C-alpha cells in the first residue's frame, strides 16, 4: 500500500557565515508540519582551519538553528548528519516515523582541488522509510562563470563514486541511483550566458523569469543529456538567488544573477508540492529555496 508522506527539501549557501536570523521563515513558513526534514547548506565554514581539520563551530551553530527553525507543531528526531568541509546535510524525520527509518549510511565525494578534495563536492544520506529506498544528496559544485564543463564534471564525479555499503558484507554496494526515490539539492552554480547583466535584471524587474530560464545554464545541459539524465525541476516561478548584497535585497556582481541553487527530483509516487526562495533572509549572499513534496512510500 502506498501511502504519502510530506518531505521537505531545503539548500542555502551561508557564505561562511553563523546564523543570525531565525530560519522559521525558512523551514516552517505557511506549511504543514513535514514528516521528512531534508536540509542542506554549502559553505558552512570557509576557513583554511576547517578545510584542514574538519572540525568548526558552525556545526552545531546551524544544527542549533535548524532544530530550533522545524515545524512546532511536531517533535522531530535528527536521523543523520553528514558533512564534508563546507557542506552539510541534516536528516529529521517526526519522532513516530523514527521506527521506520532503517539502513541509514552517509557518504561524501570531493570533486574540488585535484578533482579529489572538499572545496567542492557533494554529501548524501540514504535511507530505507518503510518499504522505500531514499537517498538526498547535497552538492555544491564549480563556481566558474563561464565553463559549466566543470560542474558536468563534478556532477559525474558525485555520481561514480559516491558508493554506500551495505550490511551484508558480499553484495555490491549502491550508488545513488539505486534508490526508488532519489533528491538532489545545492548550491550548483549554473549561471546564465550570453545575455547582458542589464537584461538579466530588467527581466527580473518584470518577473518574466520565462525568457530567462531559456538561457540557464542548467536547463541547457540537462537538455543536452550531460547532467541529471531523468530528473525532473519544478518551473522556476522565484527570482535568481545569487548574488546579493549580505543583509539586504540588492545585487553585488564582482557576472549576471544565477539560479545557482537548485533542488531537482527523480522517482515514481514524488509529487512537488511547491519550489520557493525566501528573499526575506539575508544572511548570506544567496537566497535560501526550499520544496515540498507529497512522496509515496510503500507501507507493509
Ligand atoms: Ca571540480
Ligand atoms: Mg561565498
Amino acid at each position: 500500500m502506498i501511502q504519502n508522506f510530506r518531505f521537505f527539501a531545503g539548500t542555502y549557501n551561508v557564505n561562511g557565515q553563523s546564523p543570525k536570523e531565525c530560519l522559521r521563515l525558512w523551514l516552517s513558513n505557511g506549511i504543514q508540519a513535514p514528516d521528512v526534514y531534508c536540509v542542506g547548506f554549502q559553505e558552512l565554514d570557509l576557513s583554511k582551519e576547517a578545510f584542514f581539520f574538519h572540525d568548526t563551530p558552525k556545526e552545531e551553530e546551524w544544527f542549533k538553528a535548524v532544530s530550533e527553525g522545524l515545524h512546532p507543531d511536531a517533535k522531530y528526531a535528527k536521523v543523520k548528519l553528514i558533512r564534508l568541509v563546507g557542506i552539510m546535510l541534516l536528516l529529521y524525520v517526526k519522532q513516530e516515523h523514527a521506527a521506520y527509518i532503517s539502513e541509514v549510511e552517509a557518504e561524501t565525494v570531493g570533486t574540488g582541488i585535484m578533482g579529489r578534495m572538499g572545496n567542492k563536492g557533494g554529501v548524501a544520506i540514504r535511507f530505507q522509510f518503510h518499504n522505500t529506498s531514499i537517498c538526498v544528496v547535497n552538492s555544491h559544485l564549480a563556481a566558474h562563470i563561464e565553463e559549466y564543463e566543470r560542474r558536468n564534471q563534478d556532477y559525474k564525479d558525485i555520481c561514480s563514486r559516491m558508493q554506500f555499503c551495505q550490511p551484508d558484507p558480499s553484495l555490491p554496494p549502491l550508488t545513488i541511483s539505486n534508490h526508488d526515490v532519489i533528491l538532489w539539492l545545492g548550491d550548483l552554480n549554473y549561471r546564465i550566458e550570453e545575455l547582458d547583466v542589464e537584461k538579466v535584471k530588467k527581466l527580473i524587474e518584470e518577473k518574466d523569469f520565462q525568457m530567462l530560464y531559456a538561457y540557464d545554464q542548467l536547463k541547457i545541459q540537462v537538455a543536452a543529456k550531460t547532467v541529471f539524465e531523468g530528473f525532473t525541476e519544478g518551473e522556476l516561478t522565484f527570482q535568481p538567488t545569487y548574488k546579493y548584497d549580505t543583509g539586504s535585497d540588492d545585487w553585488d556582481t564582482s557576472r549576471a544573477p544565477a539560479w545557482c541553487d537548485r533542488i531537482l527530483w527523480k522517482g515514481k509516487n514524488i509529487t512537488q508540492l511547491s519550489y520557493q526562495s525566501h528573499m526575506a533572509l539575508k544572511t548570506s549572499d544567496h537566497k535560501p529555496v526550499s520544496s515540498v513534496f507529497d512522496i509515496g512510500v510503500r507501507v507493509v
